[PDB]
């Protein structure tokens, strides 16, 4: 059903995290989906108040290894990705 994957079939690869250059990452691995369209967004603070989900990679699609790794940033604050139902805050600096 290759399509927008359902938000229960990503799961926290790896919560958001420092890309390794400047911007932020997350991993996550799919539950059935052959490679779909992930919902991906963020809040600030788990605050939806601006969706800090500005993607380094803008297309993130969940493979046999999963979503692989996800891009995203804002200026400095709390940045959390919200992958449709996922969900985890970071700081970043």
């Amino acid at each position: 059903t290759y399509t927008v994957c359902d938000k229960t079939k990503f799961t926290w690869k790896r919560a958001p995290t420092d890309s390794g250059h400047d911007t932020v990452v997350m991993e996550v691995g799919f539950s059935g989906t052959r490679p779909c369209r992930i919902p991906v967004r963020a809040v600030a603070h788990g605050v939806p108040e601006v969706n800090v989900a500005m993607l380094i990679t803008p297309n993130p699609t969940m493979e046999n290894n999963g979503g692989g790794f996800i891009e995203m940033q804002l200026p400095p604050g709390d940045n959390i990705i919200y992958v449709g139902d996922l969900n985890h805050q970071w700081f970043q600096k």
